[PDB]
């Protein structure tokens, strides 16, 4: 029918080959004659997806053999509560930077249970950029340093990470994990909603030092320990198995267009489309984030007023653009660019601007 | 290419739905993306969610003074939630053992204040649910807790208890909707999707809203998702979409006294077979308490057992295997299981003692 542009925040476009593999199969996976939906996580069938989705994680991200992968429910927010519960332990800081509205509320969820510090903060001029390394406040006491590599609300970026050696690295990677290479080892846990950038909601992907959290924590409940997930390689409770094989099949068309690397040359471009679309329009298009921060999977914006916003908005509506609204709290325009939405999305885009300005 | 689907969790669902959902996998609603590919503040994911809720309203017949959640975390994360909630200080957390799932329940309360026991079947290896006259309560109880259907061990309580003294909780997984119920007995019921209602990712809470808090972390505040109709953060969008066709599914076969019939009919083919057996295979349960959701049972020794389990899966019958700690042979007959794979069920067990 007619066009339809999938510029959803969170869940958000799927690579078609992942969405198509599910439909072929949906009701006889692996010849069982059975769902993957309709398995025990305990079949050889499941188990396979389950490993799988591991191991493609594993080579995709180049992950260490001491660290493990975790699949577990409660999405990214329930981390942010995780996270202080299993670390943040008495006479130890919860430390924060700040880099927008997903770093502010992790920090809550942590003073909600300890001490907490703020590191360093750009929320006093509304989140444009990242702070510089060397602004960064340590305490000998912190139990971890925790960031949010990519702010999906107001459109930053972390270009790099910083070298941490007091204290473990933690990071919500939510809308920007595997959207190019990483080096693990600089973290003691990265977490990410999958809905951004690997498939679909109801999975949280943790990739975690296995010393730093595979030890009981008392008075911590069994659901909510690291240590019972990593000890039954996230099997303890039911998963959420068509999640996990969702995310499977993403990471596999991740791995078969050349994995980290590849998909990071492919994302550079499609920003840039957009971004060269902003910086022509002579300030008709406002960009939210500084230059130097700009972030690759969500591009935010505005027009010179809001009345133009949403005319805008309005059109691209009209158009078939879906989810270009920016997020409730800023208002404005947010295009999410993660992995899987086509670069011709972005043409179309950049085509939309174009005569959205020209006409006004 | 012969399968019958006994699976114990995840589970058998129903082939319309599963059908319904292949359909539309890549345009879901005439928007050209999949259900999965949506916004959860969409309003078309808004009303698939709300349509979800409205099905489970109208089936269970819901009184508007319960409200009904859609969580993440399973079953297993309710059982520490309840109590987070719930289990304050000089209050305390009265379970009613019935299984091991019962068992598990109350070792999360035990973490975060004062427990007991109000009855227990344990010494005679849950056989039965225990009299209501039975119960010990107390004036200081924060709530009662059961299980209504002993999952590995295959009983489940005909009836429940009058409770006036504090709200009684029923961890329902292995039979919510599969009969009617009367909502207004319970403060809160929960179940994780995967057995009756849908795949697993998916918890349904439904609570008496004026019953369920400063300290608890905002995610395990039923309260958070009370007052942001659980969708305070992304909730596993896919999974209520597959439960909301599966409540479909059972709303157009006539609805909760409907399957009840279906269900009833499947474990008295079970049931019968194993009665009219002449002691070749042995129900775990007693008569008065034996589960229309799980048929546990046994053949006279082990080796009889495994011969009966290995034909089973050859036939292609999945899941039998009793649970690891109490083995045996379970046979899961959830809502979606056919009544066509019960009486193949009956006609492997017939011939194999036959041949015996
Ligand atoms: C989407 C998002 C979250 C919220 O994830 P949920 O799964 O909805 O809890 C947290 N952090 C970041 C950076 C996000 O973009
Ligand atoms: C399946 C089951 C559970 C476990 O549910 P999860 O979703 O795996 O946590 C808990 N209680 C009962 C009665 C069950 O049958
Ligand atoms: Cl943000
Ligand atoms: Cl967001
Ligand atoms: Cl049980
Ligand atoms: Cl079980
Ligand atoms: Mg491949
Ligand atoms: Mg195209
Ligand atoms: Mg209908
Ligand atoms: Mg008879």
């Amino acid at each position: 029918v007619k066009q339809v542009f999938n510029f959803n925040a969170g869940p958000s476009a799927l690579p078609k080959p992942a969405l198509e593999r599910a439909q072929k199969e949906l009701l006889n996976f692996n010849d069982t004659q059975m769902s993957v939906m309709e398995l025990s996580h305990r079949s050889q069938s499941y188990e396979e997806v389950h490993e799988q989705a591991q191991n493609l994680l594993r080579e995709l991200l180049q992950i260490p053999n001491d660290y493990q992968i975790l699949f577990l429910q409660g999405g990214a927010s329930l981390q942010f509560t995780m996270l202080p519960m299993n670390l943040l332990t008495k006479g130890t800081i919860g430390n924060y930077v700040l880099t927008g509205s997903w770093s502010e509320k992790a920090l809550k969820e942590a003073k909600l249970l300890g001490e907490t510090h703020i590191a360093a903060s750009t929320k006093a001029n509304s989140y444009q950029s990242i702070p510089d390394f060397s602004e960064f406040q340590l305490n000998e006491n912190d139990a971890y340093l925790h960031i949010t590599s990519n702010n999906t609300i107001y459109g930053t970026q972390y270009q790099n990470f910083p070298e941490i050696n007091h204290a473990p690295l933690i990071a919500d990677m939510s809308s920007d994990i595997l959207s190019r290479p990483l080096k693990v080892n600089q973290f003691g846990m990265i977490y990410a909603g999958a809905q951004k950038n690997l498939g679909p909601s109801g999975v949280t992907v943790v990739i975690v030092k296995k010393d730093l959290l595979n030890t009981k924590v008392e008075q911590v409940p069994t659901m909510l320990q690291y240590a019972t997930h990593i000890k039954s390689d996230s099997l303890y409770n039911t998963p959420p198995t068509f999640s996990i094989y969702m995310l499977r099949n993403v990471l596999d068309w991740i791995k078969d267009l050349g994995g980290a690397e590849a998909i990071a040359k492919q994302n550079e471009e499609k920003a840039k489309i957009i971004y060269d679309t902003i910086d022509e329009s002579n300030g008709f298009y406002v960009g939210h984030a500084e230059k130097g921060s700009r972030s690759l999977m969500n591009v935010t914006f505005n027009l010179r007023n809001e009345e133009l916003n949403q005319q805008f908005l309005a059109k691209a509506k009209e158009q078939g653009f879906v989810g270009l609204n920016g997020h409730r709290s800023v208002g404005g325009c947010r295009a999410s660019i993660y992995n899987a939405v086509p670069i011709d999305a972005c043409i179309a885009l950049r085509e939309l601007m174009i005569q959205f300005k020209e006409n006004a």
